[PDB]
């Protein structure tokens, strides 16, 4: 077995301390071990992001605009969590597909069946005004062309919506499929426990200060780096059993999950962080119907 002692998991991309040549054969290997793993991946990352904003005092009173939200089953838990905490938030979930019915009948959450384009972003910006906006984008068209298009849309979301913070889907196009260099917003490249086995996707977290917008250029050389670093993370790291991690499940992803969950705010007082995390994890798994 693959046992190890780790102080902490890699929380952000920049922390990954090694790389591996990508093996195309890994694409044929099982991508998911848990039912509803995708909803879990999203729930952990979004809970982490939103808790950070709470920590900085910018969540309460904002309207969370989530684009690419359907089905969005996990969003009900996110909404309940902050709603039960006392935080005041309006949710506006926009997608061309239908949302999970469990999202209906909540006055604080508005569902919109529309694929957004630049023009629509402007109308909703006029309609939300003057509320503070928090953007979460999980739009998926794929080809590098599809990706660039999505990234180009996500940048437009930020320029038009002008949010106080954003969480964006971010997967660098593959080096052998480069088309052109492009810019993405500057942010923390948050790694995602429970992402597909060989997924190179992460979430770009950003907080906007002043009236500036900093972007960063991404080149094919960056793409080769993303490829090698995420390959090492997936093939080696995520397959480690953290023996010094005293917890019911010692797999790397649960170790990573623990670290994201220890930052989440709860009403109930716990004697230890271990107790809080166990509580949240149990609550989460129960909600998603994961054993
Ligand atoms: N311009 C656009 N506007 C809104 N939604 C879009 C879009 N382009 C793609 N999408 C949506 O992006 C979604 C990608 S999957 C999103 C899953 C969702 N975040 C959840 O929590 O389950 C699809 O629902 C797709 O319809
Ligand atoms: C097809 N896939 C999948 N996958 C994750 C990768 C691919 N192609 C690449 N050139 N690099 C990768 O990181």
């Amino acid at each position: 077995m693959d046992v190890v002692s780790l102080d902490k998991p890699f929380m952000y991309f920049e922390e990954i301390d090694n790389e591996l040549d990508y093996e195309p054969e890994s694409a044929n290997e099982v991508a998911k071990k848990l039912p509803y793993q995708g909803q879990l991946k999203l729930l952990l990352g979004e809970l982490f992001f939103l808790s950070k904003l709470q920590r900085h005092g910018i969540l309460d009173g904002a309207t969370v605009v989530y684009i690419g939200s359907a089905p969005g089953t996990h969003i009900r838990y996110l909404r309940d969590h902050f709603y039960n905490l006392g935080v005041i938030i309006k949710w506006m979930l926009i997608d061309g597909r239908h949302h999970d019915p469990i999202l209906n009948g909540l006055r604080d959450v508005t569902l919109v069946t529309r694929f957004v384009d630049e023009e629509y972003l402007r109308s909703i910006k006029k309609q939300l005004h003057p509320s503070k906006i928090i953007l979460i984008s999980d739009v998926r068209s794929p080809s590098t062309a599809d990706l660039l298009s999505n990234y180009a849309l996500q940048n437009v979301m930020i320029s038009i919506l002008n949010p106080v913070a954003s969480s964006l889907k971010w997967r660098c196009p593959f080096p052998d499929q480069w088309i052109k260099d492009f810019y993405i917003p500057h942010g923390n490249k948050m790694l995602q426990p429970f992402a597909p086995s060989y997924s190179a996707e992460m979430r770009l977290l950003s907080i906007y200060t002043g009236e500036n917008m900093r972007l960063t250029r991404v080149t094919k050389s960056d793409a080769v780096n993303y490829e090698k670093k995420m390959y090492y993370l997936n093939k080696i790291v995520r397959n480690k059993v953290v023996v010094n991690f005293d917890y019911p499940n010692q797999e790397y992803d649960y170790f990573h999950m623990y670290f994201m969950l220890r930052t989440v705010y709860c009403n109930k007082t716990f004697p230890t962080t271990k107790a809080k995390v166990l509580f949240l994890q149990q609550s989460i798994f129960r909600f998603l119907n994961i054993p």
